[PDB]
């Protein structure tokens, strides 16, 4: 593939981001200033984990639909066979969800943009999962003192998302083609932008599927979701 092919995958990739993002970042840093306030917080912890389950699967719901949309955008991954689209999509709309959380998040005042204003963890006290919020938190953190830009995310979480080692996989060789364009794709444009310094900064693999197993285990209880 030439030096034209492979800048035109970084910029299709990018497009189909900014097309499918949910929210624009603008609006996102814009709106850190609106945080809610003591009683607004008191009114989240007070209601049922059963309100704030149905809550918060609604938003995820609506989050998976749009790292679907980004999915299907990445002309691959449409040529592939639905067994392998399936299994990429079960495997990493989660991991791609948690990525993208981090650009609604503001660690100035350890917050996070939830249903209009910004609000630290205690607002997810009902859910009785101080762990595994504390642990979107941390993460959402350490991936935010990398200043990850809006292409950065875009091409980190196509490839989240196109990895051959997903268990499942009918036609592999495919997958670890596309896999393999994204990954120069990817280190051309950190080249191109002088942002090599962050691939070593970056979770591994491991860290970030762990982390979402956790995520579908408590989501299991509480429904029959898209993510179970
Ligand atoms: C802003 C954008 C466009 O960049 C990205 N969109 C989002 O942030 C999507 C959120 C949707 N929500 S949420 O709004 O209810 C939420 C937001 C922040 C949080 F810290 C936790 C939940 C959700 C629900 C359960 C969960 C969970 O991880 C949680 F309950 F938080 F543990 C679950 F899967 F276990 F249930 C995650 C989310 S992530």
């Amino acid at each position: 593939a030439s030096l034209t092919e492979i800048e035109h995958l970084v910029q299709s990739v990018c497009k189909s981001y900014r097309e499918t993002c949910q929210l624009r970042l603008e609006d996102l840093l814009r709106q850190r200033s609106n945080i809610f306030s003591r009683e607004e917080v008191t009114g989240y912890q007070r209601k049922s984990m059963w309100e704030m389950w149905e809550r918060c699967a609604h938003h995820l719901t609506e989050a998976i639909q749009y790292v679907v949309e980004f999915a299907k955008r990445l002309s691959g991954f449409m040529e592939l066979c639905q067994n392998d689209q399936i299994v990429l999509l079960k495997a990493g709309a989660m991991e791609v969800v948690l990525v993208r959380m981090c650009r609604a998040y503001n660690a100035d005042n350890r917050t996070v943009f939830f249903e209009g204003k910004y609000g630290g963890m205690e607002l997810f006290r009902a859910l009785g999962c101080s762990e595994l919020i504390s642990s979107i938190f941390d993460f959402s953190h350490s991936l935010s003192a990398l200043h990850f830009s809006e292409d950065e995310i875009a091409l980190y979480t196509a490839l989240v998302l196109i990895n051959a080692h997903r268990p499942g996989l009918q036609e592999k060789r495919k997958v670890e083609q596309l896999q393999y364009n994204l990954e120069l794709a990817f280190h051309h444009h950190l080249c191109k932008t002088h942002r090599q310094s962050i691939l070593a900064k970056l979770p591994p693999k491991g860290k970030l599927r762990s982390l979402c197993s956790q995520h579908v285990e408590r989501l299991q209880i509480f429904q029959h979701l898209h993510p179970i």
